[PDB]
């Protein structure tokens, strides 16, 4: 069990973000520490921030019906050690429900029930987690402050309910934070205009009345698309929905085999080694696995519909829920007097109007919120470096005659373009975390 | 293209009911008589009563979401004739349909579909098809009167709009009526407790409000049980459903290719050559087949709806639908001043109280109600017959010295005993309506 | 890890049989032992017999392409602890393979890779496992001779590669050894008539060139039957081939959700507690779950291949490979000079004559062997038994005046009609190896 | 019945070739000129010229076990007119096999039994196909020679079996001669290297024992090498094979239903009607729809038996089959005194050495063979031409002051760029037939 350190210590390790990655870190380190799986093992002063008021995982999405889109041997310990108590299976164990849930013969939970296993596991480590602190900056510390060393960090965080900021410091730092909603720039600011990672929490708000007759319309083509435009006909039963995509069909994602082996664990060090050609190359020949695509069972679910509204009228411009393809928005016109937004569409080859109540975005993300964090620390980088280069072992290379060895910084989930597709998702996390613990806390447990 | 029979003439052949069964005689003698078809072929006089004011097919359990159980390749033509103009691709040909139906993937359309299919075949029969009318008495006759010998028949409708009796005489009677709702003989009468054959007609009418926190029941464990309960799950999402059966659990049915060759048309001729001991073993090994049993793909739908309900709540007694296995009704209690009855229930081995606004009864059909429209013409079987036995040609044995050659009564859709399972399913209609008109109009279409 | 206890030493628990249901309470004593996994936790003075020369699992039935019927997460640890270090997927990880287990997205493994984690399993008890010993007879013991309390067992094994008798004293016996080869009381005793049992291992010794046109029968319906059947068309390409069923076909395995809660660990309480009709009637009720049952996706593939058949010839009786069905074998010709059998068929209700090289005989096993093992102890039941009466704890009743409460016998895998159709199988192995350890070292454990 | 015309008179269609885009011509003809499907229909003068000496279909490819990736319905006649005596479910009928098939649950046909329908239609047309002639040239011809207006067209083959050259006159050609085997510039010349379509015809009469231990190679990573190579295993069983790909994995084929669209027969218009820019754009981004691209059903099967040598023997290199991912052959050895080539090979990115006595290439095909055979014609062509350009009807287009309005070319097969990717295809032929009878025959049977 890990214990809390008082916040006017100095850390051994700072987590920035409880969320999937984070925690993966967390539970390696008690594996790490637990001498029943690592025979060779004072406990590491460690602490994770979370602005989240309580452990969640994108709540906004959490679409009922909704699958997870990996095997539940994909967990956050599985692959890692089949024997840790972190795991799914036996997270059913201590829930009564493994036998239950083996008569579904199925790899793929529920997202709500996956959710519940991560809050299972998660809880575990409540002593060492700061809930509702949001890190603002991360800034570089001199225990001799007269030399030109950095060997600590200044972590702070505002506290979401009171505003204060807080200050901790630490050795090592990690950053965990995902990533912040991706909106096109040419549409405008509307509270009628609504990410998808907010689909669930700020659209009921909104639309009030469940059996009014609203016209609905989502953009994109993706997982989250789908799942958004097949959830509103059931949410919204009366509602008029519209699906707008700049490609000519809804693609299904690729878990093939031979194909899927690019998220095994083993091939990060395969990935990582490949020149920045071949990496950029590998991942756009390997689009069709992660990016702009639909698990087929829900792309076949929709068609179904869709064909079903052909069996009720023929005429296509009458049905209630339409999927208009090779589209792109023009112009948003949202200063009029009623309650329906105006969008413009056009052929997104090198059209007719909308008139909506609500627009959903699902255009994915961007993992690029650390760099808001690091402004301070930039000048620690090699002269001439404009962007974090992560080693294989995820710490940002750093000026080693400005920055002491026992001091360094991690990034986690952002760090595609180095280490494959498989970074943003929860594919590798179990063995990550491990390794992870080895690069941050090596040294330290070695004597152990 | 068949013509209308004026009423007060002799008709050659009178169809009772308009349903799948009659469809199929009539689409295989429109393809008996097309001379592109059959290269052979005065229009035989025909008439068929159909009591229903246009073609419906199980109307009152046309569950959203409902599949066929059966490939559509069993439709009404194919399995005879797949160049015929009555098949289900050309169906969807007609309807501009079939590219998009082919892109489905599935030998199972759902049943609104299906219904459609053969709607639209009815159609083509309108003017040789009487709705609204219903058959109360088959009486015989003799062009003779003086004679003793039976050489026509009377039959007698009510017309369900205005009341009064029509008459139509025949040389040849087909009574394909179906069956008649089966409820167990412990149940009282009230209008709260409904046979499933009424699911979509008149429950909407007894609980008005959707929204409304209804405690609903369901007795059985077969395919209509599981269809309704969950259906009502979706209908009523405020509601709290109770699935009550005898058996330990919902058992699938058995669609294996070999044990499905019982199904087959020429299977009819080894099923029926079998003896009394042999049909009665044949249809009992079989029984898993039709009887009592769920579509395994529904099964796994409500295991998976009763997992997620786990998930939620590890109470079982707290769930919003349940399941309760061997279990038979005692009494019901429906006199009380309360909105809702009383449903007592013991162990089904050789308990709880309910209290529910709504008893739906799944406990299948009686095929039974020819009996009572062929009373009159009972005393034409030979002497010591009190069963109605039906030739391998559907034709059922009549006294040679009593009855003309030219004269007959078939029956259609309950000769499960004597034909097999695929009787009362539309499995075999297709060459069964072949084989009929054969039966029927053989001598008089043998000239041509 | 378990130590080994000299011959001549008085044991606390002796074991028959090492096949996966002792190896599944060597598993659980371990893991009992384990201070990592059971906290409260001198050794127990154990030993295994086994009469084959190494581990090994059902041989003789080892199909090239053959799979488990059962999900890999009831192997011998996981529905007891999944954190053991002897689950499916820990073994896979000891050898590198989990990943790329992963990838197959299936819950059934080969019957080789599973036969290969069970060696994997038992090559870690080797100490206290005495291979090429097997089990003659289980003698009553008396520490003191003059009196007339048993409270010991002398268990002989004869050694199979030398002949030799030895001798090992225990106060508790577990009896895991099985069962025996059943065969048809009609069939006369010929080399060319082979159980099931013994189709990979005597097979190729009488049929020794895979070229050569063979006739070769198989008796049965079963999965066994089906697997034989199927796999005789790939390992002799050239050969005629004939399934014999009673049955008027193969009929598929019931693993749906429902049906399939019979086989939880939990369920075996409440199948224990019912009467003795209850329990026959369940069972019944319940046999198209394990008994003459094929998994449904090897049924496909041989009507698949049978169909294939009909497009190349419609002629049935040339067919290459046939089946059989409702043909009983009257009467076998196996003296004459020819190399062949005359196998006499008729109707298996209440015909042809084949000539074969070799008859496979697929009907199952028989689960008495352990009555000839027992005749020596027969007197210490309670007076008037003729059939051992094992408790819940799988432990057979004796008279307490007679056995001392130290001494016991134990029965595993028999119990079909007292614990369910589970018994037989890997079903409930893992949990049921942890009850075997709690009431065979209960008090002995009790105290740490 | 289309009767045979005598070979000196002047024809009104010539087809070159009869594989199943002629023969879908041929349907269409005889389902236009059929008084019971077109209620509006002297017989034209029709001929086919065929290579081969029967009807055949990819006859080196017809690997066993291997099945069509295209449903059923997509056959020569049912998308134009599912009444037609030409569909696969006629056919079956008229097999008495129809019942069968619906019991194997399938869209999917064995390429066999899809052979044999085809075979079934094109034996139907016998009487206006002549076998064994292999045309050699199309020339242009001048019914007034002193004029300078082309009217009619002289096409000459050569008999495969005699060798002498026949001269046929028309006025309209049609050109449905599929594609040549394509095989890489960088490869020498030698019978040991064997391009796909000659699998099953010469590669059998190369590696006469089917027991010895070859070495195999396959290169290429689409449908056909997968097939072979998978092939290889069975039909060589203690060969080691090798598969040679440039890509890092098989990837599958997508037949989702929302980008399957584009096979369908209306979208040949839309196609069409795009500019070249779009319509190379719509090619490339539908590219995983049909080319290097495997059915998953396949992939995982090879997969499957890749960990199944996992299982046996964790080390790669020791494996008996094995796939090379990455790679190209720099250079071919074959002069050697051995029986066996020598393969380099290296990085595919912008390595190790292989001996085989057998190299498989599976690198598609090219659709150019009909410039040779139009050299003569390509003066008729509008000036400045180069390739020739199909109207949507696929006629051909030329200077109309240079040929008569009644003669002309037609293509089939070739014209992707044009028409889409279903144009190579099974996918639009039943319509593509109809409309080229339209094309062709429109003002002939306008009249009619
Ligand atoms: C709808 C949806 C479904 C998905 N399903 C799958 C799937 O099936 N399988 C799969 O492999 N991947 C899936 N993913 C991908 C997903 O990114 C990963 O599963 C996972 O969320 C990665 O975890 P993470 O910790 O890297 O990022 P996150 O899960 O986003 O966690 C980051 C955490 O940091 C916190 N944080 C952010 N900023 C700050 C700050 N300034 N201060 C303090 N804390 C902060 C956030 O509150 C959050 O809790 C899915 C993604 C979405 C959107
Ligand atoms: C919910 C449900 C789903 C089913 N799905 C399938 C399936 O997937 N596949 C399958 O093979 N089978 C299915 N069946 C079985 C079904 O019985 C047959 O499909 C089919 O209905 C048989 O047709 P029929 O004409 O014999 O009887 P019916 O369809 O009942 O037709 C009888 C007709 O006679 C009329 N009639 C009755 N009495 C009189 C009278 N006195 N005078 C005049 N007219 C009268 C009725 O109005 C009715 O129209 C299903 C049954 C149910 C209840
Ligand atoms: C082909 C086949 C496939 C199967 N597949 C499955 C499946 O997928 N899932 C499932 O749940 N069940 C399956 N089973 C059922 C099977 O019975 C169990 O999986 C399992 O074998 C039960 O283990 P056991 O120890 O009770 O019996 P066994 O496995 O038979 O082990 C008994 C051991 O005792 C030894 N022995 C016997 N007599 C003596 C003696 N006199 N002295 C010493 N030693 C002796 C034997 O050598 C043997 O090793 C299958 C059975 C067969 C035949
Ligand atoms: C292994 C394989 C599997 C396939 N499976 C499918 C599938 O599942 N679904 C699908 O839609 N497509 C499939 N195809 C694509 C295939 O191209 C089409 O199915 C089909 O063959 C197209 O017919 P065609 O008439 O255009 O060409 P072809 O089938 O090649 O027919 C052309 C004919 O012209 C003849 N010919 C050639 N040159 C001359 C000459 N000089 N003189 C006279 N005659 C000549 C040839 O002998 C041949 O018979 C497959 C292709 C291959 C190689
Ligand atoms: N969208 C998440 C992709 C998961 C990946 N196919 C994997 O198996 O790891
Ligand atoms: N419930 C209808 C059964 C249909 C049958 N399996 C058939 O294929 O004909
Ligand atoms: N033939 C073995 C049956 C296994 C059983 N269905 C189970 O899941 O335990
Ligand atoms: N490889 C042939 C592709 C067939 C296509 N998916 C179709 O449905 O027409």
């Amino acid at each position: 069990r890990l214990r809390s350190t008082p916040q006017d210590e100095l850390h051994d390790l700072l987590c920035v973000g409880f969320g999937p990655a984070s925690l993966a870190i967390a539970i390696a380190l008690h594996d790490a520490l637990d001498p029943r799986l690592n025979k060779s093992a004072a406990q590491p002063k460690i602490c994770f921030l979370e602005r989240q008021k309580q452990f969640a995982w994108h709540s906004g999405m959490l679409v009922p019906g909704s699958k997870m889109q990996i095997s539940f041997i994909k967990d956050l310990a599985t692959l890692r050690d089949p024997r840790s108590s972190f795991t799914f299976l036996n997270y059913l164990h201590q829930k009564g429900r493994l036998i239950h849930f083996t008569n579904l013969s199925t790899f793929l939970p529920a997202r709500l029930e996956f959710e519940d296993y991560m809050r299972w596991c998660a809880q575990q480590f409540s002593d060492v987690v700061a809930y509702g602190e949001e890190v603002v900056e991360v800034i570089p510390g001199k225990s001799d402050p007269s030399s030109s060393v950095v060997d600590f960090f200044t972590v702070r965080s505002r506290n979401v309910e009171t505003g204060e900021i807080s200050a901790r410091r630490t050795r090592k730092v990690v950053i965990a934070i995902g990533g912040t909603a991706k909106m096109p720039s040419g549409l405008p600011q509307d509270p009628r205009i609504i990410h998808s990672s907010k689909y669930c929490t700020t659209l009921p708000a909104l639309l009030k009345d469940k059996s009014k007759p609203y016209n609905i319309a989502v953009l994109g083509s993706g997982q989250s698309a789908a799942e958004i435009f097949h959830d509103l006909q059931k949410r919204y039963p009366n509602s008029r929905t519209t699906l707008i995509m700049r490609d000519s069909a809804m693609r299904p994602s690729d878990d093939s085999p031979f194909v899927n082996e690019i998220f095994n664990p083993e091939r990060v060090d395969k990935f990582y080694s490949q020149s920045a050609a071949e990496r950029q190359r590998s991942l756009l020949a390997d689009k069709a696995t992660n990016y702009s695509v639909v698990r087929l069972e829900l792309i076949e679910e929709i068609y179904n519909d869709m064909y079903l509204q052909r069996v009720k009228n023929p005429d296509e411009t009458q049905w209630q829920h339409r999927i208009l393809p090779e589209r792109k928005i023009t112009r948003v016109e949202h200063h009029g007097p009623q309650s329906r937004m105006r969008i413009h569409l056009k052929s997104s080859k090198p059209k007719e109007t909308l008139e909506v109540d609500a627009l959903m975005v699902a255009t994915g993300y961007n993992r690029n919120a650390h760099e808001r964090l690091l402004s301070k620390v930039q000048h620690l980088r090699p002269t001439g470096q404009d962007q974090w280069k992560p080693h294989r072992d995820y710490r940002v290379e750093m000026d080693p005659s400005k920055v002491s060895s026992e001091a360094g910084i991690w990034l986690q989930g952002c760090n595609e373009r180095t280490h494959g597709l498989s970074d943003s998702l929860l594919s590798v996390l179990a063995v990550r975390g491990g390794e992870m613990v080895q690069s941050i806390f090596g040294e330290q447990l070695e004597r152990a």
